[PDB]
């Protein structure tokens, strides 16, 4: 998959495309409808399926540091796009271009001159051009006799509107199960494992993995979750009895760091039935279900007691998740008991 | 108007004065009664009308960093004093003098030796001398046969006590309309315009002006307000179609800056029907009425939609404010519609 | 009293001991039962009474910066231990030793090889060994025919379980009277006096003493308390009319410092009927009873008025405290009136 | 003078213009040669004289936070342009436009489509287009039969190249006299006066005005300088015996905060023979000549002794500056004697 | 390769081993002599080749935050050990164990009880036990009829001692060529690529990759270097015309943030003749030779001019590195011409 | 000794006094000449010997945060005054009083009305009144037939002027021996011992005591010094084989935190031939002579080697200090041999 930053980076010899346009944060089930529609048409006419997306978030251009939290990183947005059949992603920066353009010139410059599009696919909530003047209906009329337009209804399922907003709401509530249902996959984050408390191994109270994330990253509410930890493909040696590319059952503790930065987030993972230290590796953490709210501990005895209960409930939640094989990992480790 | 810092700075040849004493923060309608009384008497006897005020705030001397928020800056207190006819302001620093003085010596040193006062005007809540021992009644008896004393009742109107405390309460609640009613004018702040999001001009979502204020400055609660923006007199060039010394209709967004300083306040002004960038100018922002609480935005479409509604409600509120010509600006710009 | 950091520091020629083991934070009335039991047995057999305690807090080893607040400093834990008849304290660091040891090896290495113990005393909630596997019952069976074991019930009195947890709860609520009841003494902190507002002396609104404490120190909730201030023994000169080693009646204001560190705690003490400045001295502050919640002040008049009411209520609370001579200070200063 | 941010802000109404292009930082005597030629030609014909300038600095777009120090602020660059008869300034942001553009498209888009230029004036060092490809020669040949081009050699005078670089070098060395010679005026900074050491008045060692500047502001090397302080036009009252719009002789101390939130240069002004406090006013500080390097003081007698020597040297230096009228203030206060 | 944190993590199953002990920072050519001897002997017999190493650095246990800079990370030390045929690494924390131990108990506990060693290989400078008491000679005599001991002299080559100290000196001076000679490979760092100046692509002065390193990481002196950049194995899409696992010729700028939260060195890589943006990828940067010291730029034409000179020098230097095959990349991209 | 903050704290009861005036920072041998003369005269008559001193430093009132480093704290200045027989110290704050006062009003207000002085003793360099107008000669003539005045020349000894400046120079250079010669005692600092590297005990490279000082404290140049450490009188238990009120031979390492919240010098003390941990105690550290400059260590064997050399040099230096009794400790611990 090609990745182009700005209209100038797009190849001049691009001959034909089917294009979908949006922020696409989270690549949720509604987004997948737009992408599938685009990929299907591109196949039919022998063109490239192209995603036009935005970075920074369009809201951040107007309200710096008050944009919505990133459901995924830009890098994972690219990976997800590719996984659903996108051939090229054009990343637009509204501080550089296409902000003060009329709807008419937006279609002329982006869809025609740049992308040579014969088809465009957008959601019913699509807007474009200076001061948001263009709507999905504007697009239909401007494109008359120039390219075909598919405006897809926003996705409603089980009485819920599936949008980036609703996914962020679910994550903020700690309802990862609903977030996952809307995403069509387990919500996950990926990052390097750093040093934390002790070293991972025989001690149940030392995390197997410690990770930290910036304040722009959407994470579930502080608390403990059932999930799966995967060491991403690597030839680097691994301390302990975990193999790369296997999803290991884990109790995952999400927290925040007080006094200096009221939003520096940590993810501490306690891998079930394993003795390992993952310092230095890139690790994916998929969230499955909420186990409990955060609590303060008065003794090691109490801490370890609650730890063991988290493991018990995690084991039950994950055993059930496997049966929803569709979101479950292909290769996984989960013992029937300790 | 003369401004003296400390008793030592007062001219030795001062021959006669009528004096009022207090913090005078906000120069509200109650304060204006005291000042008017003082100016009237000074006129009658051919003396100077003098305000004795305090900086730092007397409370801050005892409780550093826990003094009440400044309704106005000291500089604006001076400007307001002058506007109501005060001929001289004596600024007293309680860390330097008059803190450990008996009520008797306070009158002897300040009113007589320093100010050569023939008349003094204070509120019913006036206190002075070491450990607040002197009251308004103490002042009356100490001044017997030495100078005349006018003790003015605290102002009650529409079931509300007008005090600096009540004004701060109204501002904290976002009730700028009540604050204004108590002040006898539009509550305002003034400051240099700095760079913010984008550049002011054609884009509706970029503020016309961005300003920042320190944590000691009383501002209305976070939210959006209807108000008037005035570029203070200047010969410096102005970017766009705003002229200096005209009050322009504006939607004003007051906010705070998270993580590092839970009280760094911003004021972002969106001037109605104008395309301008006010970087580098000193701008006055007068608040008229509350429009809405702060909210987070999920898209540019939503942001601009709410922006347009703020403009609509601001236009209605300001059209009404003009009819209260008494607080309304003398020279103003407000279009009937977009 | 000997203080040993780590098993290696214990003398090899130690011949016999009676040992009690625990965090002992606060040395509350339940802790005193264990210590008294240990000291009594050591006397009976002519052995040393030894306390095995832990620093850092065992919880902090697993959850750095999320351990419970220190009811006392380690230094005061030592002083309290000594006051109840302990002959030696062994301080164990779980990052160095005894964390990954089996219950069996824990008894062999610590109690036998290191301490040559003939008797051990623990609470019913005692746990030890890797992953908290050892309990009080484990200890009884492991020690069969090797040393005698006394497991003491946790202390319940007036429907309250006396534990470090319950004491911290009372302090957090500002219920110093209940905290004191559980501790068997006045809760106190000690530290050097630094510069604050003004200088202590004739001015009622300037504290006699200003102290600051780190975020790991348990202090009562923000507010005003009745208490006793003692200048610890010193030959350094004292500014004003306070003598060392006398408990002076005081109104004590506990506060926190906003914006940078949402937990930097201050203790400002206003000593009744005294004019003094305690800069540079080490001062003990004992808390007796809650007087009022924190409030913001709008004027010096109001501040001093509330100050005087605090003094009045403090005088009444302390006059009553003296009658509970058992917790009251041996040498004290408290005037019948101002 | 009009100020336009970006090409889209420029009136489509624009019929004809004489244009000059450059960073123009400092608007030094070399820059004035370019501006003079443009204004003359514009006056010759019926054309607007337009300056195209750049913000942020083009170097900072490549190397963020490694751009040269600003000899003046952008606001002062506008002020200076207007003073030399420029009718409009177009401010280009290279992160928005004219960056990836080739030399050929640059001339078409900027000079023809946007500015409708009949004449261009650029320096011999002028560069444009992608990867700095376009040059002075490339401009004469691109504009063939479209715009008359005037390329002006870089100014050499007294064996010294007058450039922004050269001016920054002089300032960095503390050689303000040479900087002024190159600039064609006294180097100056402007800004609000804040609270500092004590209050301005009768005491000599307390500044008349205290100002602080961010670290992007070019200032002379730390030290003491002879200069002029002017209170900018205002109707606000002035504490002391100074009036607005008069240049007062001052000894100016430039310093740096050893380590206070990084950044932050200080300018402290001691106005000769005046007793005033300029808190809250905007003041202009013009630098005439270096007096001495920074030094540390061990006593008050020593500090004041050197202070007195600073005033004596300043009187002499400022007398010569008035004698060398060309650069001196048109309306000034300078006593020959103390 | 196995990685064990502490002696208790080592399998009790371990029957036989050839062991080498040291900090092994950098795993330079002297270290490789020790490792080679251990691996050969292990291969000779039926034994595991084990490295005992130390984290944190033994100096930091005595002098926190005053330890030498890490030539490599601990993760890379593991990677290097594995590449030289080490079968297990035992990581010792001297704050946990083997610190107070005498030389005699060290050999019994570490080499016999834990590792069951038949052979030991140590440097002539090797020290162990309490207060650095044990030495190379003490090891040969302690292991009598237990373990065969091979003491290897410190490596001297070309009149230079090859040590971690010597390597750090070379790096600090910017002499990466000498560092590489001592290391037996190109010195490198690895890390995720982040957002930096603009986006990587057609523009030459914007880096292909931006990386930041903490202040514990040894890096070459600030300046420009010729090197190779490799995208580490990944299935993630790449923006631009670069492929993973190929070493691309690059000009590498090493810098320091003047004062940004302390710490933080930057490595900015400009890949020759490629237009790419490596945001989100893990990349390895190998340093071959010094090109120039840091310099400040006053114009874009000047910056790009020097940039072009940097590329020319880099081409020449990297051509020679490929000619000196031994150290060059096995699969690389380098154009002879621009 | 009495301590009075400000003239208003001085008893109105005061009938007669011999007074000396000065900053008295360090209370060096020149200061002792002034104090001795005052105490003798007070003893001669029936008068109190009074020191008038200044806090904050008079330089800091003019130049905040640019005052000289404190040779001692104000608390230690009180301690030293008392030790030389001063009966009262009056502390003057020049931001409160005696600043704007003329020389004539200074003598009337301070020496007559407040202190009722029959005798004054000042240095030849003495200055007072507004703008440093009053001098030594002006004092003899102002006090005519009121107070007998004794002006004492500044102390020159061994060709060196003994002044606070001279003492600070010696300290800054690391020449503590010369500083001690000028002071008439060992230069010292006092403060609480905190947690540092490991715990004090059997290990040689871990300090017996760790202390930190703010940046206003004069300390010797970074490096290693021979000195004496004394635990100040206490009934608190001591960990290890040290007793209070005995001066123990120590090697003292003075350092600076490279960049940790700014400020913060460290003093780490290694007590010879003792195994102790002084956490929580107040300790006095006396400096006798410089041993070596700071150096970085690359190994533990190297660190301990230099540590051992430091102890050897310290033994020799402290043996000579005991031989030069005059300055040595009256009760000390120093072994001739390790």
């Amino acid at each position: 998959m090609d990745i182009w930053y700005g209209t100038a980076a797009v190849p001049k010899d691009l001959d034909n495309s089917a294009v979908t346009i949006g922020v696409f944060d989270g690549v949720h089930r509604g987004h997948q409808k737009l992408i599938n529609a685009t990929v299907e048409k591109a196949r039919e006419v022998g063109a490239k399926a192209i995603m036009v997306t935005f970075d920074p978030h369009p809201v951040s251009v107007f309200l710096p540091r008050r944009a919505p939290l990133g459901i995924t990183t830009l890098a994972e947005r690219f990976a997800l796009a590719e996984s659903f059949g996108i051939d090229g992603v054009l990343v637009i920066d509204f501080t550089r271009e296409l902000s003060g353009t009329s709807p008419e010139k937006y279609v002329e410059f982006l869809l025609e001159d740049t992308l040579h599009a014969s088809h465009v696919v957008v959601g019913a909530n699509f807007t474009f051009g200076e001061n948001a003047a263009g709507t999905a209906d504007s697009l239909r009329q401007i494109c008359q006799s120039r390219l075909t337009v598919d405006v897809i209804d926003l996705l409603d399922d089980e009485g819920v509107r599936i949008s980036s907003t609703t996914v962020r709401e679910f994550l903020s509530e700690g309802d990862v199960a609903r977030a996952n249902w809307a995403l069509g996959r387990h919500f996950y984050v990926t990052g390097p494992v750093v040093r934390g408390a002790g070293r991972g191994g025989k001690e149940l109270g030392f995390p197997t993995a410690n990770q930290y994330f910036h304040d722009t990253v959407a994470l579930p509410a502080d608390g403990v979750y059932a999930g799966w930890l995967t060491i991403l493909p690597t030839e680097a040696p691994v301390s302990g009895n975990m193999e790369p590319e296997v999803a290991y059952a884990a109790a995952i503790s999400v927290g925040t760091n007080p006094t200096f930065g009221d939003e520096q987030r940590s993810v501490e993972s306690f891998v079930l039935d394993r003795d390992a230290d993952l310092y230095g590796h890139d690790v994916k953490v998929e969230f499955v279900d909420h186990v409990r709210a955060m609590e303060k501990f008065d003794s090691v005895e109490q801490l370890l007691e609650v730890m063991a209960k988290d493991v018990q409930k995690t084991r039950t939640l994950l055993a059930q998740d496997v049966q929803a094989h569709k979101m479950a990992p292909e290769t996984y480790f989960l013992q029937a008991e300790s």
